[PDB]
């Protein structure tokens, strides 16, 4: 059984599901904690999103969420907080196969993005192997040299700037997935982080279609249900339906409601 | 406004709620967070139970929880793990000042339960009130003077002897609440927890209606929206109407669901 | 997906290789670290003991040592600080389904034991299956029901007071397995801990022999490879061959005079 | 009263106090615990840094201290470990409202630090307000639209070219107040981090004057009592007159040389 | 030097000091922090109390407190919560050789104090050296043979019952000082946790006296400096003259004070 | 003794011991632990790497390590995760005084590492050291003018690029040592971050050879002795033969297969 475990453990499902055009419907976890990680590893979401951009995670919170979801089908993809080179080396050596990557504004971060997670000649990731929980400390045979083709790099573009690139950014090897910020590109067109706009609706639509046109897979994060369906039927094939602190508080707060 | 702040931090609001006969709304904390406890803090409950017997809770975690809570109108309740005068007094310390106390068979237990949270010559309290949270350390004037008046103690009823028990543990000075664990109960009665069958639930609705009677506050969890109003109806003051784990679990099961 | 982890969650491994008198070989967890359990967790062994009585675990850390490990073959097995039916109470609720009793004296303490881990009828053991990892959070289907059947309890017999008494703690229900603790055993026999001496291991070889007569499955610490060897052969069922902090300790020490 | 507490967390009352010329009394926290912050800010203080800077403080222990603070009157200021735009977002969105800024050497630093604080247009402030305690997880109405203003910007100069780059600083929109570091200042005008000379006060007193009169607010920390009334007197509006560190450690030491 | 480290860990410089009627001035350690433990153990103090009774600490805070104390020539003493053989071996196994036993009340009590603290036959000390700090992990040589008698255990008298079992109570083998709690004692005495009275007084006195007659070290915590020299002209032997909460809460206040 | 502890802390042994051509054998600790950190600060090494680079550790955990690993003779060095000066500044500041900066090129870079650690003039170095256990909290007497020589700063040449600027950077003031990194460098060859091939070793030797040559400490990460013993003979002075989750990991695994 270890062996077992050690030669499944190297394969991204995530990946593999976004190359076949499976859509994946995913719940965002800014409650930092490891325990209700666990407790919506269980719900049966196709992708957990543990955000260490917009919630208080850094790599140590992360590792431990990623050991709590671990056992689960649900699949972790972690956002960094910026796109760091150094930060996501270390998100990639405590086991994230699949990156988020904030405000990625032209193909040249894009590309920084993409070779930040491959080792050489095909990037500039640090090799530590041995201290590190994604080989399981060197017990995941041939680690090295299968790494590089199961890292997954979205990019989220979430500017009028990144917008106009978009054509350049979906060009660039290696980026698997392109993922509408819609509260941040509202924000950056002039309505104050309220995506509910025609023609913030419009650019994200566009896009979507664009993404999927050129074979990559589009991403979005969006709490209304009708929305959503909206996105999927457009070809979006990672998209997150909510975030567990807004459904802890809505669920908490609707209820004491009814109580008056 | 210290002075301001330190001559209201003394007053148990709940406990002066409960004495009014106001009912109190509660929800339930299992997530053993101070995150998580400060955005349910937020929600709009009369209470929040922290619960210490059930969940990861320790004194440490207890702590941070409260901290978390203090500047919100909810108030703090919390559940030690049994019937023990030494954590009792640790929580105290840290600040507790209402207790629900778990299996509490008889008036001698519910007498210690009472005794463990008040100072010489009206109970067994230990005296380190410079070190304490309690006092803010001692910036409450005349902390020791004031803090035996400020103790809640609420009692749990679990099983068949319990209830025989009842009378009796309602004639005990101190005791402020008696609480229905109805899943306990159900279990000691032979119904493996599980409280909606019609003997339990006559047992539970003659206990609050008893319990009322006496001038005591009679308490209750219930995830039944329709059974915690009934159970308003009947005169119960302290009602937790949901368990934050449950609320998470329930809310992100149905939205994958609706996704498929 | 989750259906199918849930109907697998519940089912206790251990329990049933040792029913099957299928020899399960052990390492000891002291280093109370949620990081190395699960480095450790992927070395091959069939059991790991998460000890919370000479290491300085607690509830918390004995639920993340859980998470770390749960996606791995090998299974955890968790040593309470002794006796004790709220912390037993409290460990099951995190997940526990193996636990290994220190200071078994006698049939009525293996009797409490046993009662700590099973609902009523059976045991005294609490419900709170809404807020415990135990039941996922209420993922896993008829928990209350199948509970019982998955817990598996070991008691240490330490002393001579414990071995005279061991065909009476042989004959109580829901005793699975006995673990001879060698070093608190010749400690109590007068040779200070070290169990390197004819009529201590006349002892344990007697017991072995004895429990696993019975019907039981025996069990053992000892670091010394020919000594587990030899009580493997004579029919111990659950050997724990080493302990994390020795290894890393010796190897270190080995490797360091290598260099002078 | 959740009403009441929301409608009420928004206003930031140190700006406020800062634009009234009201001067600020304030202790810095280096003890990077939540447990010591809370007891100091019961002492009386108008403010209390958090030091993300010079004492081991990162994004999720400045989150905890300012839980621990929230229900004390003293107000709660945070100093980055530098003007990072990434960390300064991190900060805002665990709830900072005032930032202390180290090492802002001229006018396009200065500048940089006000738009790290703000949305769009005015600022590069990433939107995640669902995921914040900033927003109390959007409990806080209109919060998108009311932040930008709340938000308090102060700049440490704390060289020589600092002191020559003044004028332009002071000239910044948003720059609120400008706090003279006078350890790294006498440091890098050759004092080896010793303020006590006659060039390095000189230089002190000529900004402070030169801040008041632009009519924005100056900052210092310093031990002495003395020239903190100096200062105090020459128009500082926020000074910071000790650090709890030095408290504990001096008062401690004195203690023992007592009883020699 | 690592030899020389280990035949110098085992040594209980406290204990000898004792022993050699050499007056040990201590300091209360009541912030729970191994950050400010350290700092505190640079100050001068014989010995630091960490308070496991009325501070929010436990087994794993107590063991990071004594690493960050270890360099430094403050010898650190362990205040459990209580009495129990339990927490007291794990205390012992983290490294404690010290230990201030609240609430002894009688000899029996004493004595099941000492006997805690010893292996077999000596006393009931669980035997698990490999795992444990106390023996650095089996570098310290012989350590189950040295470690009875580096054990150092002071009990408190903290009531009227326990003044009148002094004589008995000092009579117990393993006693190795009698510490005197004045805010306990006085609160049993009917004087409310305020020891400032002639009848409190008097009776601190003659047990002190008594202590010390009868070749045991008196021990005693006291904030007003001149009631501890007293105290010390007496014949008192271990004597903490402040608390780390109340020197940090009492230098705040007044600083800030100074400042209105 | 506290002025002896003070006047002895200040010290760096370590850069001590490479001035003076004594060669000092280290282990790397990658389990981010203070426990386990303790644990190996006895077996006997010169010298502990507390990685920050590829292990998941942070300032926070440095300070604890470093906390644990005081007492003992083996000696601290700290990886940062890159030659950042913030980084390093808050690693300083919390009692870092050996430094091994990954990835350095070239002089330039070089250089930036040695300013980082200095005080002006010499060097960037923020002044915080009422703040900083590095001054222990301003009890180290005349540390702003003890602390820029007690320094010492270790780089890693990891490519090609750095092996052809070796001569620069051996010329570059302040650098004391200059570390090979085998599987980063192999990695920059194009063997994959296996070391082991002729072309690798050549430029290993050679590098080594020329880094003694100028007078500077070679340094290295070898798990194979045969070559660790084949580089000290040529004049390593640095060199780490171990890492101590590899140490656990294959000693554990070799154990569970000795049982099949
Ligand atoms: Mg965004
Ligand atoms: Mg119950
Ligand atoms: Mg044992
Ligand atoms: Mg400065
Ligand atoms: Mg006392
Ligand atoms: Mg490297």
């Amino acid at each position: 059984t270890e062996n077992l475990y050690f030669q499944g453990a190297m394969e991204n499902s995530f990946k593999a599901a976004l190359k076949a055009g499976r859509p994946q419907i995913g719940l965002w976890l800014g409650l930092s904690s490891s325990y209700s990680a666990e407790l919506l590893a269980g719900a049966g979401f196709d992708w957990l999103l543990i955000d260490g951009e917009h919630a208080p995670n850094n790599v140590q919170t992360v590792l431990t969420q990623l050991q709590a979801i671990a056992p689960y089908p649900s699949q972790p993809v972690v956002r960094p907080s910026w796109n760091d080179p150094v930060q996501i080396k270390q998100l990639l050596d405590v086991g994230t196969q699949t990156l988020l990557v904030p405000m990625v504004q032209n193909a040249d971060e894009a590309r920084e993005a993409v070779r930040a997670t491959r080792y050489p000649p095909a990037g500039i990731r640090g090799v530590g192997s041995a201290l590190a929980r994604a080989s399981r400390w060197n017990r995941i045979p041939d680690y090295l040299q299968k790494a590089n083709d199961q890292m997954c790099v979205l990019v989220q573009i979430e500017t009028r700037e990144a917008m106009k690139n978009l054509p350049q950014i979906l060009d660039v090897e290696g980026v698997d997935g392109v993922f509408i910020g819609p509260a941040d590109l509202s924000a950056d067109m002039g309505y104050a982080g309220n995506p509910q706009h025609p023609e913030v609706q419009a650019a994200i639509e566009q896009a979507i279609v664009q993404i999927r046109e050129s074979g990559k897979a589009p991403g979005i994060l969006i709490a209304n249900e009708q929305l959503a369906k909206r996105y999927l039927e457009l070809g979006a094939l990672f998209v997150a339906v909510g975030v567990d602190t807004t459904l802890l508080a809505r669920a908490a707060e609707a209820l004491a409601a009814r109580f008056g």
